[PDB]
């Protein structure tokens, strides 16, 4: 791939802006979510601090190929799945907050990583790979704290994925042509997407049967 290339910087523009935004997004979410949970509020305080960094380091990936990333057309794409969050925040529910950002969200991160840094750019790759190694971190929250309260939660977390997993497929297709463009496989990182998905619905209780039904579910 070339980076100089219009096609490339075109796609790249919108890929990192929806980057820098997410990031941005995921940390006005730990903040949220920190003024909700006061046991924990340290601690998601920095998660949230740890997006900020990510977000300013997506920032510089985008600098170092002298592209300007469209900001604009991020924050359009991912004001459906924002407000979904915003409204669940406004009913104090924080376990469907969790849900959308620490597992849905989180994994979505994973999966996109995963399959833009064998195609990233010299200075981007590490900086991708380190970024990768944080999301884990976030993950565990959520499903730690998700597992704990299964029980009270659990038909609240399936309503919420049925809700909030249409919002990011639809994300998804709207960026399919850039991430192509960019060297990424939309089919292969939405696939990515479903096994790490499923991994971490395992993780708070869900059978892997049941994991699964949920996500076809969601993708019919
Ligand atoms: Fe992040
Ligand atoms: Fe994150």
């Amino acid at each position: 791939l070339d980076f100089a290339s219009a096609a490339y910087r075109e796609a790249y523009s919108r890929i990192n802006g929806v980057v820098i935004v997410g990031e941005g997004l995921a940390n006005r979410h730990f903040q949220m979510l920190a003024r909700r949970i006061p046991a924990d509020r340290d601690e998601l305080q920095r998660l949230g601090r740890m997006e900020g960094d990510h977000a300013s380091a997506f920032v510089g990936c985008g600098r170092n190929l002298g592209v300007v990333a469209d900001l604009p057309l991020a924050r359009r794409l991912f004001q459906p799945l924002h407000d979904l969050f915003k409204r669940h925040d406004h009913d104090g529910n924080r376990a469907e907050c969790l849900v959308i950002q620490g597992l849905i969200v989180e994994c979505f991160a994973v999966a996109a990583y995963r399959h833009y840094l064998p195609v990233a750019d010299a200075y981007a790759r590490p900086i991708t790979a380190a970024v990768m190694n944080d999301e884990s971190e976030h993950l565990d929250y959520a499903e730690t704290w998700l597992q704990r309260h299964f029980d009270q939660v659990k038909a609240r977390v399936s309503a919420v994925v049925v809700e909030a997993l249409p919002l990011t497929l639809a994300m998804l297709q709207s960026l399919a042509a850039d991430m192509r463009q960019i060297g990424m496989d939309p089919v292969e990182t939405l696939a990515s997407f479903s096994e790490l998905f499923r991994e971490a619905l395992e993780s708070v209780g869900f059978e892997a049967v049941e994991a699964r039904r949920l996500l076809m579910r969601a993708a019919a």
